[PDB]
């Protein structure tokens, strides 16, 4: 029986659920009678990526003819339920995007899904320590009471925009988090200036992916153009911007959201889609500059780290696609993962 405290097991619980997994992938409009959880591997995963690659070719270039089969090789390699379909055309930057938003997912599942395949097999052992175990990470309860606490309940109060307010967010846990090895994978950045703690959300069916290997890039084969700004991983500086990225619901409302310390540097600002291969020489980030920022006279320090944690005004900006702020690093040894929040999702509608 497991000597982990009660919140570092529910956790283990929640991210080594295999249900959530298939839930997910259903989500995406899979077929788990043709490709169910067990046979899903790396190589049919960017096998997908490269053609959808090719049909992000025929797109930019512009015929629905031609455009059909490569449509039907992309469902060949990965089927999707549609019974005796005729399934969907696959002839827009939407639909690039859709299906690699998915093929992202798919590759953090696998990757879940095989560390829970992979390994041994021992009654003796509560199976919870032994998948804690596997994530190679450190997890430790952070104290309500605590300063460290206080600052991160003021980030996610302080900074939910008004465009997200469909909910409110009770944070349930904070855990401190420290991946093996990423320290001393982080030290050359590690006095680097402009250094931020930054949100980053995702489903939770990623997360044993992410604690497991790090936020990673999309890797070769995947298409650029279905990423804004490339390539990269992305942080946001607003609480409910990332949260959005739970993907939980009426139905699925406890969510989980990152903080780590980013080594922004020198920023090149952009304020429209640009599906850059890599930074212009001597920039270290890319920082998509939203409408509304977080006040920079409210800025506060963490270990350090400068956490945006002001209300939300008006950045200034006049023509750009972005609401809020966004923030994207090409080296994922620009990342340090510092905390994991487990959110409760008030829906209001
Ligand atoms: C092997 C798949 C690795 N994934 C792919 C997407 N990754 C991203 O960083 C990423 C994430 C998003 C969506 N996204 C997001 O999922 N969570 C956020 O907190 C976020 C914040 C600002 C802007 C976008 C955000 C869009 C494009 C991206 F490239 C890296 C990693 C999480």
């Amino acid at each position: 029986k497991s000597k982990l405290p009660k919140p570092v097991q529910d956790l283990i619980k929640m991210i080594f659920d295999v249900e959530s997994m298939k839930k997910a992938m259903v989500e995406y409009e899979i077929d788990l009678q043709k490709m169910p959880l067990g046979k899903l591997s790396k190589r049919q995963i960017q096998a997908a990526y490269s053609i959808l690659s090719e049909v992000q070719q025929a797109v930019s270039q512009g015929s629905d003819s031609q455009i059909l089969d490569l449509s039907n090789r992309f469902y060949t390699l990965i089927p999707h339920d549609f019974g005796m379909k005729k399934p969907p055309l696959l002839n827009n930057a939407d639909s690039v995007q859709a299906k690699a938003e998915m093929l992202d997912n798919l590759l953090d599942i696998e990757v879940a899904y095989s560390l829970l395949r992979g390994g041994s097999d021992d009654s003796s052992k509560d199976p919870i320590d032994v998948n804690y175990e596997k994530l190679k990470t450190d997890i430790k309860v952070v104290d309500r009471d605590s300063e460290e606490a206080e600052i991160i309940r003021k980030y996610v109060k302080n900074t939910h925009a008004t465009t997200h307010n469909a909910y409110d967010l009770e944070v349930i846990d904070i855990f401190k988090i420290e991946r093996e090895g990423e320290c001393q994978r982080y030290k050359p950045f590690k006095q680097l200036h402009n250094r931020r703690l930054l949100w980053h959300g995702s489903r939770t069916t990623n997360f044993a992916g992410i604690l497991s290997q790090g936020l990673r890039i999309a890797p070769p084969e995947a298409p650029v153009t279905g990423y804004m700004f490339g390539k990269g991983i992305y942080f946001a500086d607003m609480v409910s911007k990332s949260a959005n990225y739970c993907h939980t619901s009426q139905g699925d409302p406890i969510g989980l959201i990152l903080l780590g310390e980013v080594a922004l540097g020198n920023m090149y600002e952009l304020k429209h889609a640009s599906h850059i291969s890599k930074l212009p020489k001597g920039k270290h980030s890319v920082k998509g500059l939203g409408k509304t920022t977080p006040d920079p006279s409210a800025n506060i320090s963490l270990d350090g780290v400068d956490v945006p944690l002001g209300t939300g005004i008006s950045s200034g900006v006049n023509d750009t696609s972005l609401l809020y702020n966004e923030y994207i690093v090409y080296d994922i040894a620009q990342v340090n993962l510092k905390y994991l929040l487990k959110l409760k999702f008030n829906f209001k509608t």
